[PDB]
């Protein structure tokens, strides 16, 4: 009994052993996995928002010449 | 000595694996908390390029108000 107890045991264990190690390297896989395809869209979004920001400091930049020109145009048209 | 080969490899696997799953559960654990703060800075992220792009718009909509207005004060000097 003893003996085969143990056998049993130890067959028990090792059988846990590696289903627990697979299930492990599994999961710990696809959470690293998320957090990597994660981080790259917060870093692509952060760029995206940088062009962002320059496109429109332009745009007001043409804007701005625009106020120029129209004020321009109305002084002239007085004429 | 078979006996004492097992009652030692097998409480060695018992308490290895007590390692394991004590181990893996705070790492999940930790997985877990990057991959919802990561996810929440997504949206923030999200919002903050939302508004932008409205303040862009609303821009946008000006900068054309005074192309039109101004092809008009061209035209009412070309005669």
């Amino acid at each position: 009994c003893e003996v085969d107890a143990l056998k049993g045991t130890n067959e028990s264990l090792e059988r846990q052993m590696r289903e627990m190690e697979e299930n492990f390297a599994v999961e710990a896989a696809n959470y690293q996995d998320t957090i990597g395809r994660l981080q790259d869209e917060i870093q692509n979004m952060k760029e995206e928002m940088a062009r962002h920001l320059r496109e429109y400091q332009d745009l007001l930049n043409v804007k701005m010449a625009l106020d120029i020109e129209i004020a321009t145009y109305r002084k002239l048209l007085e004429g």
